[PDB]
């Protein structure tokens, strides 16, 4: 059976970085070589300094750069002498055309095929690492067909990720599972048998899916949406708890505790957020209306409608608390990540809720504690910016004569505030709206301060 | 079908009620009759109408799982992919779990549709037409997923069915 | 390879006289013609046919006997069999998916399982009737799952194409004969061997030979193409009367373009028979059911602007007559969908019937040819009781009317006495010609009372 010696990765994403660096850790007989067509990055996995932060991938990235872990901007050499070769490059929603706005542009990873396929020869493992549409690898197979060699023989496979940005080390080293999709043929078999071999190293067998090509590419898109779907669940609920007087954290609890469903992403919020959710249930719908499946599409579709939904309501609720005017009004946004703990801001709930109030025109004192001020300017933009945006350094600043409290991401700090002294200085009424229900076992206090407090999933 | 199981040994067991001293009192009564057998861990406390909220959600929730293979399963069989296989690789997520996620012609019951309709109701009734029709996603996919397997049997039957056994 | 027998399976008005025809052309073959229902067989082998069409007694009298043969041992006559035509009506869906569109392949189904199971050797089977498409792919695969040993059987496509009241001379002097097979050595050898039977008499010029799929598709839009022209030109006549300008003469200035032709561009009140509207409708459904939504609806229009011609009509009348027509005399001239016939398939008259019915009028009706209880059956689900009379003469329907309605082009209205009629109708007296038949008459009926209106033409 064959046994692979050099692997070539190619991209230095979030993706293709920490888990080539933990097989490289965990494999050290293994030569794993990642390669980015960004000079930027691979100068900074060689540095002392990495482009991403993970915790423990410094120490991980550091026992093995130069002894069997390697970053270089010399593609085709990897290409040349690689075993195995991921593609980890991103595949962005297309911007234009058919499909604008929801469908993934495979223009990377039909670039990748090419290259790879150019600068190899003999038997390759060529195995997607991405997250792709399904049947993207059938693109792949037929780049490779029409541009045989003699003694060339490239068996494409699906190994899609499935780490946590946050947790990327623990969730590689310790997987649930680990996704391996190949052709139901004997060459495809033996591919598939290579890569699980490698894993084999440090995750246990039992720990190891088999599938076909299709249904490991399918299955990555699928696993996203339902994890989205539970949020979008549960914020449904929030919405009716606010109209019947029902709790959505007692509720949660209940709904969670029954095995079957089990209790996590079940924490109602102002919506969720990142790169991967929102991207990949589009990416999802768009697939179902060119399969000619509508019913499916639009069932999807559901979970993204009830996230701006839930952006919009909130927003709403705002607006109507300060009697439908914001003109000038200051108001305080506490956190703009899209989730605490990190200075991400993609697809950030906090972007949608200060843009809903930008279009009122009020003064927005924006704070967080990690977020880059350079990153808040650019995600308010196409001038709006100038009039209206002001960017605090510190939480007090921002509630210095403010109409209204605004939180967004559930950042520990922010409970933890000095609200007697927040108060004494906020214009009259003064309103929090908790969007992440962290001053819950706080509202009595706040009350009898003088705060009139509103959350997700409370009658107010 | 596992009644007495279920309630010798519950994941929980719910009691909602005022919150008031009066209505304390009863909830601890009743909690107190569920303590004999039932770990004190297991018994949650919520006010009234999260407790009655409670069961139409877990049921919708339970539902919802069904339809989302079910879902999937019609994408399969446009793509090539395998929804058991789909649907192993997603139960593995120990967030999502391996629990209602077999693909099947619709699923059945005097609870799962009665209560999803009920709940869709309910949001109508407060001007909550967003929720109602996310929900309503539920039941038309059950209801798709019995159309188009029908559907698909008189097609290969050629689109006439009459008087063949 | 010669084809020496052949087994028609149906006696329809569409294997019956293609059948008779073949046998006079080709006098080396034999051909049987053979249903289930013994009514039918013995009336071809009487001196009375169970179906009229000019010739066709001629040409039946000068083969049977000799090699034209109608029998009810379908067994036998297939086991014979080198060719085998399948002639049987494929009707429209009464219910289920795609009920009054879809067509219903039960009597084709079955024929082809009768066909493979009293079958050995080599045999072409041949479809003559209107089938939907892909339902050749439906036969292949009966003759797939049951095969035998040493078993060939070749599906062939070749439609009819001929108007009901003129077949023998259709069939005689055709535009064009359409043969649809697989595009595989052993297909292209069943297609050469019925290219070859009817070469005994067509010229190869207007032999077309084409793949399955498209034969099957080329007869439905075919009908389509025809039915679209005459809803275009409706179309334009309800243009006309909006602006002065006159069906009739813009008809003729169209038809005058080569690339147009001048063939079936005469407004009507609307088209009927048991083929326009069915195999259009047919049409639309295959579109939709192969997710071709810009497509089905393209072709529906043809149909709603029929329905539309029709309804745009009774309406008039109803105006006409102060927007009341409850028990008011009517008479309705012609009730065929044609002249010259007494088949009322989706007639225009019944509908402009019934849609004054429904306004309680008083019909009494009149056509030379149509038989007396089809007009009640045409016209049910007790309304018919109440509302309608039958006239035996148009003088008799005419007698005390508020309005005189002409909805088929019998050559014998354009000759009425429009005075005596006059004289015993209720006044204001209206005329609405349906058909352009009163054409040139208007001034004269006009000076005598009548207020006329027709399509296409302002008031
Ligand atoms: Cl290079
Ligand atoms: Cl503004
Ligand atoms: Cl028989």
């Amino acid at each position: 059976m064959f046994e692979i010696k050099k692997i070539c990765c190619i991209g230095a994403g979030y993706v293709g970085g920490p888990t080539c660096s933990v097989i490289a850790h965990m494999c050290p007989e293994i030569r794993v070589t990642v390669v980015d067509v960004n000079e930027s990055r691979i100068n900074a996995w060689n540095s002392p300094t990495l482009p991403i932060y993970e915790p423990g991938l410094k120490e991980v990235v550091e026992s093995c750069r130069g002894k069997n872990l390697f970053f270089s901007t010399n593609i085709d050499d990897a290409i040349k002498e690689a075993d195995l070769v991921f593609i980890s490059v991103n595949t962005p929603t297309k911007t234009y055309g058919m499909g604008k706005g929801r469908a993934a542009d495979l223009k990377y990873i039909e670039a990748c095929a090419r290259r790879i396929v150019q600068n190899s020869n003999g038997y390759k493992i060529v195995t997607e690492k991405s997250t792709v549409p399904v049947r993207a690898a059938e693109s792949i197979r037929r780049i490779f067909d029409a541009n045989t060699k003699p003694n060339l023989n490239l068996q494409v496979l699906s190994n899609p990720e499935f780490l946590a940005e946050g947790t990327a080390i623990k969730d590689l080293k310790n997987p649930d599972r680990v996704l391996i999709g190949g052709d139901e043929t004997p060459e495809g078999q033996r591919a598939v048998q290579a890569l699980c071999a490698v894993y084999e190293h440090w995750v246990p067998r039992e720990k190891i899916l088999t599938t076909n090509t299709w249904s490991s590419e399918l299955s990555k898109l699928a696993a996203n949406a339902f994890l989205a779907q539970r949020i979008s669940s549960i914020n449904s609920i929030s919405a009716l708890c606010e109209a019947t007087g029902a709790d959505v954290e007692e509720v949660a609890t209940a709904i969670g505790m029954d095995q079957r469903i089990g209790n996590k992403f079940l924490k109602a919020s102002v919506g969720f957020g990142g790169s991967c959710f929102q991207k990949d249930v589009l990416n999802l719908v768009y697939l179902c209306e060119a399969l000619n499946l509508p019913e499916v599409a639009r069932y999807w579709q559901q979970v993204i409608d009830m996230n701006d939904y839930q952006r919009r309501r909130f927003a709403s609720r705002i607006i109507d608390s300060l009697f439908n005017t914001v003109t000038d009004k200051k108001i305080a946004i506490l956190g703009f990540a899209f989730k605490k703990d990190t200075g991400d801001t993609r697809e950030s709930s906090s972007i949608y809720i200060s843009k809903y109030l930008m279009d009122e025109g009020a003064h927005l004192h924006i704070y967080d504690p990690k977020v880059p001020r350079e990153q808040i300017v650019v995600d308010l933009s196409h001038d709006q910016v100038s009039r209206l945006v002001t960017i605090s350094k510190d939480p007090y600043e921002a509630c210095d004569g403010a109409h209204a409290v605004v939180i967004c991401t559930e950042w520990d700090m922010f409970k933890e505030l000095d609200y007697e002294r927040i108060h004494k200085k906020m214009l009259k009424p003064a309103f929090i709206f908790d969007g992440r229900r962290v001053l819950d076992g706080l509202h009595n206090e706040l009350q009898t301060i003088g705060f009139q407090i509103e959350t997700i999933g409370k009658k107010v």
